[PDB]
């Protein structure tokens, strides 16, 4: 099938490990640290996958980052609903931390992960394939809606280039559903609206400084 | 062309005057007041408006409420952004009610005003017709994910017969952009972040009880 799709498949990184440190009690505390310390290190690899994705890296330094800090935790989050898709009520954020509801109620993330529940729900019903996983992680860094670009025009001829992968991919392999790749873009409203919730927490998190952060988790916090 | 979109086209609502209380000082409580004022009566004529979309008034009468109390802002949002779409950075919420950057500081709305002038931006580089405007609007009631959904499998119904209408909107009347339709769909999640901003926005004018608000507007910016 279709090229760009091939690409995003072997440039996919490996599995990340949580490493929930086995010396501390668990405690809100422990599990935010473990969650930012894992979207830290994702962080530094989402990076470099980008690089792979055709045309980015000519784009200027400044449109990088400006797409990046957009987009940075549609990412992350696209990545624990992926991996969740053949569990039930669970998100597996590492193989070595799968949490369920007792877990996200004494981590005080029981809205958020409900709202990542439910797009782990629309994505099972529609039989979410890694081709597509692969090309939406993609769209949704292109497609992030920066107020900052400067080149508006290659960021939309960005777009355009994996919208064209994921349609192309559509036509060719899902034939019975003519109108799967429109439906595969409307589940981009909800993911914006579910790593804005994810954001906002977080900065909240941030300011009460009880959870220590690293830098570049940091850094994409702090963007404006 | 697509006999959904004309119909939605003669069921669009007619326009509807601001009428600012020429008694009244101007100040953010006025101006936030004419706002909510004006958003409660649009609310009126969404509601009737709603029931001309094929399929919508035969979901039980909770879920049309669900689909309503998701999506209300963001249809309020399309009408301000494609009343706005003939202006240069002043958004036309009536005719009697055009607010530039000056009116939008006074009344504490800088930020959300900016990110409606974004949504703006983007619809006139894509020449927005009005014909992709009430589609765009009724896909928005459909695709509003709310959570509290009974019958999961009519919303898609709808959701797909909507998207339907769109695609073959696109295929006959832009036969030069192959893509046009998706698009407009990936319009969609720049529309739900600057409605979520809106809601928390007024939510908050809500709690610090100096705004009055009407019955129906307060009862969508109270809707879980
Ligand atoms: C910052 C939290 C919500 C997070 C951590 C890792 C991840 O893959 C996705 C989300
Ligand atoms: C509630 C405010 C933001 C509002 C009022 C009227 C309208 O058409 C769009 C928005």
């Amino acid at each position: 099938y279709n090229k760009i799709v091939s690409h995003l498949l072997v440039a996919e990184p490996e599995k990340i490990y949580a490493m929930p440190d086995p010396t501390v009690p668990d405690s809100d505390i422990k599990a935010l640290t473990t969650l930012c310390d894992l979207a830290d290190r994702e962080l530094v690899v989402i990076i470099g996958w980008a690089k792979h994705i055709p045309g980015f890296s000519t784009l200027s330094l400044a449109d990088q980052m400006s797409l990046l800090q957009s987009a940075w935790m549609e990412i992350l989050i696209l990545g624990v609903v992926y991996r969740s898709l053949s569990f039930e009520d669970e998100l597996v954020y590492a193989d070595d931390y799968i949490m369920d509801e007792d877990q996200s109620k004494l981590a005080g993330l029981l809205d958020l992960n409900n709202a990542i529940l439910q797009l782990v729900k629309k994505y099972k019903s529609m039989k979410l394939e890694k081709e597509e996983f692969v090309t939406l992680k993609a769209i949704a860094l292109a497609n992030s809606d920066s107020m900052h670009i400067e080149d508006v025009e290659a960021v939309q001829k960005l777009q355009d280039v994996l919208h064209e992968a994921l349609q192309d991919y559509e036509a060719g392999q899902h034939m019975e559903d003519p109108r799967r790749a429109g439906k595969m873009l409307m589940t981009l409203p909800l993911l914006r609206q579910t790593s804005t919730k994810a954001v906002q927490h977080f900065y909240n998190i941030k300011l009460e400084g009880k959870v220590p952060m690293h830098k570049l988790f940091l850094e994409m916090l702090e963007a404006k």
